[PDB]
């Protein structure tokens, strides 16, 4: 099935990125139809991303196969995974102190991404800000189609989406902290069971931490949907 597939000479790869599940993310060079040369990024050693077309979800260019004796193409991110993003916020090289309605902007931009892809009925089931990518001008889309991101029920439907929606939101809120300090991987089912979740951020917003908690609710049936989730994140980005 190949009509997204494009001719291995059109494509000259470089460095490493980072590392996927199943190889190496290198940097390369798109040739285009047009004639022009554009960076991407190309997965090694997407049926699901061929559907997608909108702002906040990665879009496929291609996908190639060399021969030796495949390759997923994407687009580049500039500066990279959010997560990474984030604690280099708290250091001094990069990017300068980012304001609570950028944060904000990116919870909006994710739960724009992640509405989208719940009215296909498509379920990411990996959701986190390592798996959040930033582009060139600074919006963030979700990627990539870990205990402490999955929700009750599932030790997965769309609601368990929006329960790693909400440890997303706590781990930008905090500025790249890991979920539940003081607490192992195997106690973690236990420490819900209980009904103890991610604690409220420093200087955050009483309005933000209801929004990110109803995430975590009990019952599935009771959280609310990504469109409700974005609506909240929203309005309460405007009211600042
Ligand atoms: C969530 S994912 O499936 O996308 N994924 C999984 C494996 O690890 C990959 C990764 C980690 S860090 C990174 C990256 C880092 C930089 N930086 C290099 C160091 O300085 C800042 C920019 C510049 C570009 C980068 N990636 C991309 O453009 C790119 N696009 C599409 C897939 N990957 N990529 C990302």
């Amino acid at each position: 099935l190949e009509d997204v597939v494009i001719d291995r000479n059109l494509l000259i790869l470089g460095k490493i990125l980072g590392e996927g599940e199943f190889g190496s993310v290198m940097e390369g060079n798109l040739k285009q139809e047009d004639g022009t040369s554009l960076k991407v990024a190309v997965k090694t050693m997407a049926a699901c991303m061929k559907d997608f077309s909108h702002p906040n979800v990665m879009r496929l260019l291609g996908v190639c196969i060399e021969m030796s004796s495949p390759m997923v193409i994407l687009p580049f991110m500039k500066y990279g995974d959010l997560h990474t993003y984030l604690l280099y916020s708290r250091l001094e090289t990069g990017p300068k102190h980012i304001p609570l309605q950028t944060l904000l902007k990116f919870m909006v931009d994710i739960a724009l991404g992640m509405e989208y892809l719940s009215n296909r009925n498509f379920l990411h089931r990996d959701l986190a800000a390592r798996n959040c990518m930033l582009r060139d001008d600074m919006t963030v889309c979700v990627a990539d189609f870990p205990v402490k991101w999955i929700a009750i029920e599932s030790l997965y439907t769309s609601k368990s989406d929006v329960w790693a929606f909400g440890v997303t939101m706590w781990e930008i809120a905090t500025r790249g902290m890991t979920p539940y300090p003081g607490v192992q991987n195997h106690e973690m089912y236990d420490y819900l069971l209980h009904g103890h979740r991610l604690k409220q951020p420093e200087d955050c917003l009483d309005e933000l931490y209801e929004i990110m908690y109803s995430c975590w609710r009990t019952d599935p049936l009771d959280r609310p949907t990504f469109s409700v989730l974005r609506l909240q994140l929203e309005k309460l980005l405007e009211s600042l």
